[PDB]
């Protein structure tokens, strides 16, 4: 159908806009291999969001850093697994590197229950130092308990982290270009379990009340736990991205990224990454900041 062909034309250059309106405002020069991302996201025709990133270490700016999440409503998790794997594939075959994917084959295992995902995302976070630089993918699970213990038996180890194993349901994967790899397991809490008096008898409290400050703003919350033994990152999910300056301190390079995004054609809505200690400072030096848009037919 002609409105069908007109509107598939139409996202996959909003796609390119999104990535390259980013790319554009942070680096003066494209970090390479980011056409082969591009390719990638216009390859997937089906609904999606993508997200941009900026990482900052003090005036230090790291923002080659995005990921498509598959929204789709067909639920075909397997396939897109495999449309996600073909392109790290390309990747490798690109810039002439060898993916360890031992952690990710290991985690699915040979009987994964594609019906259990929720949710599934691929992209990079690519540097000059191609040894630095790196494919990413995210599995969200629900009701998988042999999964949840799989990732965690693949994970740094046994306690401590353990305190929060019943939270986990989001699980990362990094490929690094060097041919290392990590995998991650997220603690998270929603909104409407924020005030239940359990939670903060099993979460809240191991916390500073700096790190609770944020949640009057957001929908979600989670944290890494088998990284940063001590001094976990901490995510937060910003019902608005406009809140990020009354609840974060920011430095000067996050505020340039903060402006930037202000009046963008984006979503609502932000995630914020930063390392539990950041938030007792006066100054924020260390924070990841995660925009999104969505592309939908």
């Amino acid at each position: 159908m002609i409105v069908n062909v007109i509107q598939k034309d139409r996202l996959k250059e909003q796609k390119l806009q999104f990535i390259r309106n980013h790319q554009q405002a942070f680096d003066v020069e494209p970090i390479y291999p980011l056409p082969l991302f591009e390719d990638f996201v216009t390859s997937i025709e089906g609904d999606c969001s993508l997200e941009a990133s900026c990482k900052i270490e003090s005036d230090k700016l790291i923002a080659s850093r995005f990921l498509l999440f598959f929204e789709d409503k067909t639920q075909e998790w397997q396939k897109y697994l495999h449309q996600s794997l073909t392109f790290f594939g390309l990747v490798e075959n690109r810039v002439g590197v060898k993916i360890n994917y031992s952690l990710l084959q290991q985690f699915l295992g040979s009987s994964f229950d594609f019906s259990k995902v929720t949710v599934l995302s691929a992209g990079i976070d690519l540097r000059n130092n191609l040894a630095e630089s790196s494919l990413k993918m995210h599995i969200r699970i629900k009701d998988y308990p042999e999964k949840l213990d799989k990732a965690f038996a693949l994970s740094d180890g046994a306690a401590d982290g353990n305190y929060l194993k019943d939270f986990v349901n989001l699980i990362g994967f990094d490929f690094y270009f060097n041919g290392k790899s990590e995998i991650e397991i997220y603690a998270e809490v929603q909104e409407d379990d924020f005030f239940k008096p359990e939670i903060n008898n099993l979460v809240w409290q191991h916390f500073p009340k700096t790190a609770l400050q944020p949640l009057k703003a957001s929908s979600l919350f989670f944290t890494g736990l088998s990284k940063a033994n001590n001094n976990p990152v901490l995510y937060y999910h910003l019902k608005n991205r406009q809140d990020l300056t009354n609840y974060f301190k920011l430095n000067d390079t996050a505020q340039r990224v903060h402006s930037f995004y202000q009046h963008q054609d984006i979503l609502p809505y932000m995630w914020v990454g930063t390392a539990q200690k950041e938030l007792e400072k006066t100054r924020i030096e260390n924070i990841r900041l995660y925009y999104y848009k969505s592309f939908k037919m």
